[PDB]
């Protein structure tokens, strides 16, 4: 065994030899070996998985360099090691796949010529891990991302990358704790990499390309599945809610709602004062490029507002926060709620109403944004309360019809969900999707 050094948390901490953290808007190594980190002028900081993350654009000034401390400088020359980090890459447009699809560019590398060492690179929709020994001998793992961009890993969502390297066997590439690729690495000699680990877009021909990297970390051992699973879930801080992309959910921001249980569905409104229902979202497909996805940004625009003043007007939404949900329709904002004695399926599934304003009829609108289930998924649940603070249920959908309207999956509030929070898929889970430059429909 070529690993270094029981409780998994202890193992992870003790085997860490590099851990990039960001506090007080400064990037530094908190491993203990204190490797110096040099941040160049155009390395930007943006929202991350738990705090801020490194953002790299395509120009020479955009880079972060880690100068390995003497105590870890030669860690991966002969021994095992693991590299992990959260990664966010914008969805590549159809044009850019055709134009730069064959352009491989590194984003993180210890290779300096010959350039022995390791590198994380991207080519079109491929994530590539490369190792090169002093003899120029090479080993690679080439992960081809899923065709369905809605569920792909290199399609604008924050995902967790982990690459283990066992010199006595193979290298394994994991995404969100799942094994995605592998390659035997026996027969490789010494890995004599550069004294610096460089985070920067190298040899990328697309001037508008960019990426985000967070929690860059190196371990002096090849982590096993259970350890990676623990590592991965240890970052999912169930306190802050997240949007579809994995960034912090925010107040006063327009979001398109998509139910996790029927991701191909968008939300639509019958009429002001009336109900909401699901409709099939338009889609995009490209046989030649073999990519497709349900298009985004269609359907109602929802806005989350503070029910009462929070902390110090924090812009992010915290699980347990009470809110007022509004639909932004034709420039007007309409509160979402359930009117007293309002139409309800079998008196249990309360039909939600948008901009209901009947005089003398109380309208329950107090909601609580919470995270009761599915920790790995960037979804949220919404709990509606009446005037007595009693639960009216979680927001979801019910199939049926109102009057002479066609059968529909109508937005409702129901306590039924609380009895099924353990199911794999539940109709009360929602994705809050904000428009983002990282995703443009073709
Ligand atoms: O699957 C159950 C179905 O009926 C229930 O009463 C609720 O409306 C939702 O849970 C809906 O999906």
């Amino acid at each position: 065994n070529l690993d270094c050094w029981e409780d998994i948390d202890v193992i992870l901490k003790k085997s860490t030899i590099l851990n990039l953290d960001i506090n007080n808007d400064i990037i530094s190594d908190i491993s203990g070996f204190n490797s110096s980190v040099i941040t160049y002028p155009d390395a930007q900081l943006v929202p991350g998985i738990n705090g801020k993350a490194i953002h790299l654009v395509n120009n020479e000034s955009s880079e972060v360099i880690v100068h390995k401390a003497m105590d870890i400088e030669y860690n991966d020359m002969f021994n095992n090691f693991t590299v992990s980090f959260w990664l966010r890459v914008p969805k590549v447009s159809a044009s850019h796949l055709e134009q730069y699809g064959t352009n491989e560019y590194s984003i993180i590398s210890s290779m300096k010529s010959i350039g022995s060492g390791w590198s994380v690179s991207l080519k079109g929709n491929n994530l590539i891990w490369t190792l090169k020994d002093s003899a120029g001998e090479v080993r690679q793992i080439t992960f081809r991302d899923l065709p369905d961009k809605f569920n792909a890993y290199l399609a604008n969502k924050w995902v967790f990358i982990t690459i283990t390297n066992d010199r006595l066997s193979s290298a394994n590439l994991y995404i969100n704790g799942v094994l995605m690729g592998s390659a035997e690495i026996t027969g490789l000699g010494a890995i004599r990499e550069d004294n610096n680990i460089t985070l920067k877009l190298d040899r990328c021909n697309n001037n508008n390309q960019y990426v985000s990297i967070d929690k860059f970390r190196i371990f002096c051992k090849a982590l096993n599945p259970k350890e990676i699973e623990k590592l991965y879930t240890s970052y999912l801080s169930i306190t802050f809610l997240r949007d579809f992309w994995g960034n912090p959910l925010r107040y006063d921001t327009e979001y398109y709602l998509i139910p996790v249980a029927s991701s191909s569905k968008d939300v639509q409104l019958k009429n002001i004062t009336d109900y909401m229902y699901l409709t099939n979202a338009p889609s995009y497909t490209n046989g030649k490029l073999n990519i497709y996805y349900r298009r985004l940004y269609n359907g109602l625009k929802f806005i989350i507002k503070r029910y009462t003043p929070n902390n110090e007007i924090d812009s992010f939404v915290k699980s347990g926060d009470f809110i007022k949900l509004y639909v932004s329709y034709n420039n007007n904002e309409h509160i979402v709620g359930y009117p007293k004695d309002g139409n309800a399926f079998n008196n249990l599934d309360r039909i939600l109403r948008v901009g209901y304003n009947a005089p003398g009829i109380p309208l329950y609108k107090k909601m609580e944004a919470v995270k009761l289930r599915d920790l790995k998924t960037y979804s949220v649940q919404l709990k509606l309360y009446d005037d007595k603070n009693a639960s009216l249920g979680l927001v979801g959908t019910h199939n049926g019809q109102i009057g002479n309207d066609p059968n529909r999956d109508i937005l409702i509030a129901s306590n039924w969900y609380f009895n099924h929070l353990k199911d794999k898929i539940l109709g009360c889970d929602w994705y809050f999707v904000p428009t983002d430059e990282g995703w443009t429909n073709d």
